[PDB]
Parts: structure tokens; sequence; C-alpha cells
């Protein structure tokens, strides 16, 4: 609801791959890049998702209803996930403050307006994080290191926030000297998080004390412990009104080709 | 489905625009903590570059809410020459681009939204200056359409002579029957060096597209694939970055 039939897909080159395996494609009637994730009823639950309508959530084009292939198709964002972003750093040497706290605003907004629907993410993390054409911020929901301990042993989504923050300020992979990820899930279950020193989280870093707290307090081992969404944009607005809507631009054309 | 909104959501209700189809007022959504509009079939559009609709108030009052477009109309770009000065091709042939884009998703969709009045003042501008088409002056008005389809491609031809210009389509006419009049007598805006100057890029492509939009014989006028299919090299011909400049130029 719409129908978008299989065949309009042209030039189905691949993306990322479980769930399904997202493709690009350009459509052949709407002349624009498109994304189309296979799947293995859905109908009911893509419609759900189709109801939700804002700025910082991926839009749902339509659906392939073919009986070989089903599909949902989305926008396609040419700047890829926030995980590429942070870490290809051969391809992003540098990514300024101003950007790194408007994603974090954004990522906020979004999964606020997720908690307020009737009725009202799943599961977050870097790479459901897609950045648009001008790196803003659409999240595209339905890795342990976002999972809350308790998932695993509804505040669930503040938890990945905070190491989503941590790895947004750091630029650092959460638990990099950790291999298995069942020695992850025992740290975490013992209250161990990612490291909060001058290695992982340097001194230049604008509002540090500020972030730190939200950090710390959004990860914490205790659900109740946690901060709301309203809070965390509570605590972002003044951060975010210390930068020049002009600087948010300068930081963008910094990475655009 | 389209969400219900509870008019008591919307705080600090400020006028925006008026408006052929009701009063357009800004305001800021209490839960979501975003700046939205709200003015006094479309559900199912979810395109790019179509004004997302982000749902209704049924208070009894009746309005519909989209998302608040901080840099206003189309209109207000070409013509507030004080508050801008210059905008650089690339943006100009990238707003062009997204409304052929925009026009001709319109025109696939099942049923088409074909029944729409195209002008600069429905044609927004988001916060990058990207193209958010809110089709819901006789200047885009095809002359068939003025006693009770190719409707589109006349309005759209308009408007691209009027990107190119920068010009007022019929500035020395005062009345506008008597448009009505020259328009269905088959006179059109003037091309020449005056109103379209040889600094323009891809001038000739751009004069053919125009006139053959705006064609007295309906028949006569392209597709907006046509125009995608003519706009795309044109659009190779500049690189990313500049699409951006342009954009922090209007700063
Ligand atoms: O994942 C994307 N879309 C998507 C998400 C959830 C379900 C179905 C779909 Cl199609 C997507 C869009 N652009 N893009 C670019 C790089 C990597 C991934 C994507
Ligand atoms: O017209 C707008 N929205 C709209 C369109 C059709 C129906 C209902 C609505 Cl609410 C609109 C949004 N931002 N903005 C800025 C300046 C002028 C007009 C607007």
């Amino acid at each position: 609801l719409p129908t978008i039939p299989y065949h309009k897909l042209a030039d189905l080159r691949y993306l990322s791959r479980a769930s399904g395996t997202v493709s690009s494609a350009r459509h052949a009637d709407w002349r624009v890049q498109v994304a189309v994730k296979h799947l293995h009823d859905v109908l009911r639950e893509a419609e759900i998702l189709h109801k939700a309508r804002f700025s910082y959530i991926l839009p749902i084009l339509g659906i392939c209803n073919e009986p070989e292939f089903l599909g949902i198709v989305t926008e396609y964002m040419p700047n890829g996930s926030l995980n590429e972003l942070l870490h290809r750093k051969t391809e992003y040497p540098d990514v300024a403050w101003p950007l790194r706290f408007r994603i974090l605003h954004e990522i906020a907004l979004g999964v606020n307006y997720l908690h307020n629907m009737t009725p009202p993410h799943h599961d977050l993390k870097t790479q459901n994080i897609l950045l648009d054409n001008e790196f803003h911020v659409k999240i595209a929901d339905f890795t342990i290191i976002y999972m809350p301990p308790e998932n695993y042993e509804i505040k669930h989504d503040i938890y990945s926030y905070a190491v989503i923050t941590w790895e947004v300020l750091s630029r650092k992979q959460p638990f990099e000297d950790v291999t298995n990820p069942l020695q992850i899930m025992y740290s975490v279950s013992q209250g161990h998080r990612p490291v909060i020193n001058e290695e992982s989280l340097p001194y230049d870093i604008p509002h540090r004390a500020r972030m730190i707290s939200l950090i710390e307090s959004g990860w914490a081992q205790n659900p109740d412990e946690r901060p709301s969404f309203l809070k965390c944009l509570i605590e972002l607005e003044p951060v975010l009104r210390t930068f020049e809507e002009i600087t948010f631009l300068e930081a963008v054309i910094q990475l655009k080709k």
C-alpha cells in the first residue's frame, strides 16, 4: 500500500545483508535510487510503519508483493550508516562537532517520536541510523553492544542511545579489546561499560562533562535510573544553541564530494 | 490510516500564509518538540519531493498538519532580490529537476493526481533548499483550462522560464484578463537575451523544453520523463559540493 512491481526496480546492486538483503535499485518510472530489502502478515507490520511519518524516520516508499519475491521499499540514503561515518576514518578523517551533536539531537528526536505513537524502536544501533544527502538522520527500524543487560541476563532505547553517544564522541569501537560477544554480555551483566578516560574521550570534546553524565546515566544497570528521551532533548537543546546554523552546513561541506 | 493530532498539542500558533486553500500557520508540537505547519488520498503519496503530511486535526478544526518549510516558497527565492541577490545555476537546475521528479511521481500514482494547479507559491523550500511540492495566479494556467492531462507541463514550462530569468512572466501586462487574452492568442513570456541571458548553462536545451512545454497544442507538449531525461545530463555537469556552496551563499 502502494505496491511496487519488482520489475520496476532496475540495476539491483547490493548494499547490506539475517533480517533480509538490502539492495540499491533505480526506479524505472520514478527515476530515483531506492533501497529494497528482501523478506522471508509482514504486510500488517509494514502498514504500522507507513503511519509513522516524521523527519528523522526512514520513509517506506512502498511494498513488493510478488509471489516469488516479497520486500520493503524505502528511500536510498546516499551517505550510508552512522557506523560508516564514525569508523571509515580513511573516507572521513574529520567529523565536526556541530554535525556530531546534530546527529545526537536528531536520533533523540526520532526515537522520542516513535515512543509517543499510538501504539508506540525495536533494537537501535549505529548500523540502523542512516544519513541522508545532507547528513540528516533517518532511523531504519522494525550486535549486542547496544543491548541492555536485562534483555539477555521499555527503557531499552535509552541504553542503546548512551552507547551511540559514547561511540559518536569517541569514534572508538565500544568493546575494541573484546573479541567474543559472550564476553561482552558477561562484563556488561557485571556492570562493565565502554571506558571513560582521556584516551577514549579527549579533553577537546565540547561539553565533555555534560555529555559524560548523559552517557553514564543512559547506560545505567538499573533501567529506572536511566533518563527519558525528553530529558536528553532537554539536555542537548542548550548545547545545540551553542552553534550557528551556518556551521552545520560548513561541517557537512567538509565531508561532501 | 493517517494520524490524528490534537489541536492542543500545537503550541505558539503564529500565521505563516493565506493561501487559496485555507490559512497556513506554524506551531510547535508539544510531544514531538518540532515546528509544524497547520492549514484550516494525499497520505498515500510519500515521496522525497512532495510535502509530507504529518497528520490531521479533527477537534470540532478539520486541519492538515505538514512539516514546517523554513525557507518558504520558490516565488520568494526568485523574486526577493534584496534577500537573494544571487541564486547559483546548480541550485536553480536542482530545483527544476526536483519539481519534475515530484510531478512525475504524482503522475505515476494509482490513481494519478493529475488534478493539480502547480505554481511557484506551492513549491516550498526545505532547510537545505530541497524542493517539497505542496499542491493541496493565471500565469501558470494553460489556455485550454480558461473555460471549464498535459496541464502540469504547461505550468512547469512557465516556472522554468521564471527560474532561469528571475523575471515576472508578464511584467508589462497589468490586467490578468489581458494575460488570458494574449495567451489564448498564442503569446507567451518573451525569449530573448534580456529575459534569458547567454550565460545560462544549457540555454538552447532549456529554451526548447520551455517552448515545447508551453505549446498551445497539449499534444505537442512533452512528458515529465522527457524533462528528466533532458535535465539528468545537465545536473551531472556539476559537483555535489557546488549545490551546498550555492545554498551556503544564500547566507
Ligand atoms: O536500509 C535501508 N533501507 C531499509 C531499511 C529497513 C528496511 C528496508 C529497507 Cl529498504 C537503506 C536505505 N538506504 N541505505 C543506504 C545504505 C544502507 C542501507 C540503506
Ligand atoms: O503550506 C504548508 N503546509 C501545508 C501545505 C498544504 C496543506 C497543509 C499544510 Cl500545513 C507550509 C509548511 N511550511 N510552510 C512554510 C511557508 C508557507 C507554507 C508552509
